[PDB]
RNA sequence: UUACCAGCU
C-alpha cells in the first residue's frame, strides 16, 4: 500500500505532533428532568454547582468533558435557583474516560479558545491578527497576518496543521466603494468587518430601503438610533443622515461609513496593478513562511493565558514543524517527432518546443482568417509571421482565406462565419479588437455545437507589433495543431489497453446550479487523443451514458476493449468523499458491465484535491526552499492509502502540493505504478509545455466543464469529441 | 479570449 521507487529527499511539513496525554480526560453525562428550558438555565446551575466541585470544562447540552473526575462521580442537585423557583434533577454519570473518536472535537474547542486567548480574531474559518498589519499604501490596502489552524487526527497522530494566510482589507470605506459602484453578488461573499469595535460579521443583504433614522431596539425595547449609540460607545458619528445599510442575520445592521470590506472585489481581481502590487506581500517565499511559523509558535508558548491553558489540560506540543522523507521521481523523457528532450529541473521545455517538429501534424492545406478593417494590417502581418514560423515546427501551412468582417460586432462575424465554413475547411481563426466574453461565447457556440469546425480566437492587443508577433505565432500554431486532432509531444506510458478517465465538476451559480461535469477519456495506447463528453442534470444519471459512449468509442477505434479503467475524480470536497464511494462507484461498476456480454473492467477510483492547507518545503543543510517538481510524500501524514505529489514550479513563492486519495482500488496496479502514472500524466498538457498541478485528463475535463458552463451552456457536438477542440 | 500557480445591534 506504499510506493517504493524513487530516490528519497529531505523535506518538511507545517505540522505539530501533539503529545499523547489523551487518556486523562473523563466524560460526564448530564440529565435535566422537569423544566428543561435551554442553556441560560443549564449554564447557570451547572456553573455554580460544578464550579464549587471543579473549574474548566466544555458542556454542549448533554455531554461534558472535564480533565479530572468530579468530586462526586454521581451527584444530584435539586435546585434550579431560577426565576420560576422550580426544581431540576441534575444527573451526573461518568462514562469511560474518553472515546478515541471523540478527542478531536474536544481539542478543537480547546485550541479555538487558546487562539482566542492570543487576541487573534476569527474571520471566515481562519484566525487573523488586527494589530500587526503589513501595509501596501498605494491603493488603500494592507495585509493582516493570519494562521490557518486545524487540529485533526492524521495517520501520524493527533496533529495541528498551521498555515500562514493573508487577508486583504481596504482602508477605504464601504461608502467610497458604493460611490465607485454608482453589486449584490460581490458583498455577500465578503466578510465585512466593523472598524469601531474591530468585530467581524458576514453580510447577507444590502438594503437601501431602511434609513438611519429608524432606531433599533435596546434597553428593553427602547428605540435608539445607530449614530447616538455609536457616539456613546465608540466615540464616532455618521456624517450622512440618510444612507444605505447592510443587513446580517444572526436583525444585525451594519453602517457603510464604518465598514471596511475584506477580500478583493472582482474589479480588483481583473485589474493587473492590484494583483502585482499585492503579490509581493501576499505571496510569501518559503524562508519567510518558516520564520513566521517559528515566530507564531514562539508567541504561543510565551503568553500567559495560552501557556496556562495547555498545562491545565496537560498537553504539551513540539517546538518545530514536522520533518519527513519524500521521494523524488526520475525526470521523464519528453518525446518529439525527430528528437527527444529531457525536461530540466524547472520542468519547462517551451524554448525547445519551438525548435523541434511535432509528433503528428495536420497539414494546413486551407484555413481561414476573419478580421475587421481596422486590424487588417494586424491580420496580414500575423499571417505572414505565422507562415514564417510554422515550417520549423514541422507543420506545413498554406496561405489562408482572408475575410474582412463588415463590422466589429459579433453578428457580422456570425454572418460571415456561416458562409465561410465548409466540410473542406479545417479551421477558422478570428481577429477581435476588444476582449468581450459574449462575442467569444457566440463564436465558440457556433464552432463547437452548431457546426463542426475547430477554431481559434485572437484579440488584437496581444498582436500589436514589436516582438509580440513571433511569440504569439509560435504559441498559437501549437494550439491550432492540437485543436486539429494532432499531438505535439509524447511520453512512454507502460499501461496497455487502458482507458484513463478524468472527471471534474465546475459549480456555476449563474446557470441555475447545473453543476457542469466534465468527462475526458483517452482513446489511444500513447494517451495523445481523447474523447470528451459533459454531463449535466439537476452527477448521477448522465455519467452513465457518457461512460457507455466512451467505451463504444474506444471499441470503435482500437478494435478491442480496455481491461483497466482509471477514474480521477476532482471537484469533490473532503466531506463528500464517502458519498462518491457509496453512490458513484457501484453505479459505474454495474452500468458498463450490463451493456455487452460478460465484460468486467477494473475501476480504480482516485480522488484529487487541490485546496489543502498542507505545505511541503525542502532543505539541504539549514536553508528552507521549495522542493523540485516530482516529489512524493506517502507516509507519516497520509491516512488509508493516499499520497501527496509536488509537480508545479513557481517563479515566486512556495509550492502547494496535490492530494491524491484512492477511494476504490481493484485494478491490481501497484501504488507505485499509480504514483508514477499520475506523475507522467502531469506533463500531458498541450497548452502549457511543462508540468501542471492536476493530472492532464482532469485538467482537460475542468477546461471542458468551464467552457460548457461559462460559454457554451450546452453539449458540444459529438463530431468534435475526438478532437481537443476546447484547448 | 496566446498560455500554467494565489454579547452585538
Ligand atoms: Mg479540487
Ligand atoms: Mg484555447
Amino acid at each position: 500500500q506504499r510506493g517504493s521507487s524513487g530516490q528519497p529527499v529531505p523535506v518538511s511539513a507545517n505540522y505539530l505532533p501533539l503529545k499523547g496525554n489523551m487518556d486523562g480526560v473523563f466524560k460526564y453525562a448530564v440529565g435535566f428532568n422537569p423544566p428543561v428550558e435551554d442553556i441560560r438555565s443549564r449554564s447557570q446551575l451547572l456553573n455554580e454547582h460544578k464550579e464549587l466541585i471543579g473549574l474548566t470544562r466544555v458542556f454542549d447540552g448533554s455531554t461534558l468533558y472535564v480533565p479530572k473526575r468530579i468530586c462526586e462521580q454521581r451527584l444530584d442537585l435539586m435546585s434550579t435557583r431560577q426565576t420560576d423557583g422550580a426544581s431540576i434533577k441534575v444527573t451526573i454519570s461518568l462514562v469511560d474516560s474518553v472515546k478515541n473518536r471523540d478527542v478531536v472535537q474536544l481539542m478543537n474547542v480547546i485550541f479555538k479558545r487558546i487562539l482566542r486567548s492570543l487576541k487573534l480574531q476569527r474571520i471566515g474559518r481562519d484566525y487573523y491578527d488586527a494589530n500587526s498589519p503589513l501595509e501596501v499604501p498605494q491603493h488603500k490596502m494592507q495585509l493582516w497576518p493570519g494562521y490557518v489552524t486545524a487540529i485533526n487526527r492524521h495517520e501520524g497522530g493527533l496533529m495541528l496543521v498551521l498555515d500562514v494566510s493573508h487577508r486583504v482589507m481596504k482602508t477605504d470605506t464601504a461608502l467610497d466603494f458604493l460611490y465607485e459602484l454608482y453589486a449584490f453578488k460581490q458583498l455577500v461573499g465578503s466578510v465585512v468587518l466593523t472598524r469601531y469595535n474591530n468585530r467581524t460579521y458576514e453580510i447577507d443583504d444590502i438594503a437601501w430601503d431602511k434609513n438611519p433614522r429608524c432606531a433599533f431596539q435596546d434597553h428593553a425595547g427602547s428605540q435608539i438610533t445607530f449614530v447616538d449609540y455609536y457616539k456613546r460607545a465608540y466615540d464616532l458619528d455618521i456624517t450622512d443622515l440618510e444612507q444605505p445599510l447592510l443587513i446580517h442575520r444572526p436583525m444585525v445592521c451594519l453602517v457603510p461609513e464604518l465598514c471596511a470590506m475584506t477580500g478583493l472585489t472582482d474589479a480588483a481581481r481583473s485589474d493587473f496593478k492590484v494583483m502585482k502590487d499585492l503579490a509581493v506581500h501576499t505571496r510569501v517565499p518559503p524562508e519567510k513562511r518558516a520564520e513566521s511559523f517559528r515566530k507564531f509558535i514562539q508567541r504561543l508558548n510565551t503568553t500567559k493565558e495560552a501557556s496556562e491553558l495547555l498545562h491545565s489540560w496537560g498537553l504539551v506540543l513540539d517546538s518545530r514543524m514536522l520533518d519527513m522523507q519524500g521521494r523524488r521521481l526520475p525526470p521523464e523523457k519528453i518525446l518529439f517527432k525527430h528528437s527527444s528532450i529531457v525536461a530540466n529541473m524547472e520542468a519547462d521545455w517551451s524554448r525547445e518546443c519551438l525548435k523541434e517538429h511535432v509528433i503528428s501534424a495536420v497539414s494546413l492545406l486551407d484555413w481561414a482568417v476573419l478580421f475587421v478593417r481596422k486590424d487588417q494590417g494586424k491580420a496580414t502581418d500575423f499571417v505572414n509571421m505565422l507562415s514564417k514560423v510554422c515550417p520549423p515546427i514541422g507543420m506545413e501551412v498554406h496561405e489562408p482565406k482572408m475575410v474582412e468582417v463588415v463590422n466589429d460586432r459579433t453578428e457580422s462575424y456570425l454572418r460571415a462565419l456561416r458562409e465561410l465554413i465548409a466540410p473542406r475547411l479545417q479551421m477558422v481563426v478570428i481577429v477581435f479588437p476588444t476582449s468581450r466574453d459574449d462575442r467569444y461565447s457566440a463564436v465558440k457556440k457556433l464552432c463547437c455545437i452548431e457546426s463542426p469546425i475547430p477554431s481559434q480566437v485572437l484579440i488584437a492587443r496581444t498582436i500589436t507589433q514589436q516582438q509580440k508577433l513571433r511569440s504569439v505565432a509560435q504559441k498559437v500554431a501549437l494550439q491550432m495543431n492540437a485543436k486539429l486532432g494532432g499531438e505535439l509531444w509524447a511520453v512512454e506510458i507502460p499501461l496497455k489497453s487502458c482507458m484513463v478517465v478524468g472527471i471534474d465538476v465546475y459549480h456555476d451559480k449563474s446557470y441555475g446550479n447545473k453543476s457542469i461535469a466534465g468527462f475526458v477519456a483517452s482513446t489511444n495506447p500513447s494517451f495523445t487523443r481523447w474523447y470528451s463528453r459533459t454531463a449535466m442534470q439537476e452527477l448521477i444519471h448522465e455519467l452513465k451514458l457518457c461512460m457507455q459512449a466512451a467505451l463504444k468509442k474506444y471499441n470503435e477505434m482500437n478494435q478491442s476493449l480496455p481491461e483497466r479503467i482509471i477514474v480521477f475524480r476532482d471537484g469533490v470536497g473532503e466531506g463528500r468523499e464517502e458519498y462518491v464511494s457509496e453512490f458513484e462507484v457501484p453505479q459505474f461498476n454495474s452500468c458498463f458491465s450490463i451493456f455487452g456480454e460478460n465484460y468486467c473492467p477494473k475501476l480504480a477510483v482516485v480522488v484529487v484535491q487541490k485546496r489543502i492547507t498542507t505545505r511541503i518545503f525542502g532543505r539541504s543543510g539549514h536553508s528552507y526552499d521549495n522542493p523540485p517538481p516530482g516529489v512524493i510524500v506517502d507516509h507519516t501524514i497520509t491516512k488509508s492509502y493516499d499520497f501527496y505529489l509536488v509537480s508545479q514550479h513557481v517563479r515566486q513563492g512556495t509550492v502547494s502540493p496535490t492530494y491524491y486519495r484512492v477511494i476504490y482500488d481493484k485494478s491490481g496496479l501497484k501504488p507505485d505504478h499509480l504514483q508514477r502514472l499520475t506523475y507522467k500524466l502531469t506533463h500531458m498538457y498541450y497548452n502549457w509545455p511543462g508540468t501542471i498541478r492536476t493530472p492532464a485528463p482532469c485538467k482537460y475535463a475542468h477546461k471542458l466543464a468551464f467552457l460548457v458552463g461559462k460559454s457554451l451552456h450546452r453539449d458540444p457536438a459529438h463530431e468534435l469529441s475526438d478532437r481537443l477542440f476546447f484547448l
